[PDB]
């Protein structure tokens, strides 16, 4: 069932979040970046 959330594009410790065309890493309120890691 998994395909996009198998490697986790995140960098720190964020989770996966993709439906069809909107992938985003879930992080802590304060971490910036494209994949949550700043």
């Amino acid at each position: 069932d998994v395909n996009e959330c198998i490697s986790n594009p995140c960098q720190n410790d964020a989770t996966c979040l993709d439906q069809i065309g909107e992938f985003q890493c879930i992080c802590m309120p304060g971490y910036e970046g494209v994949y949550c890691e700043i």
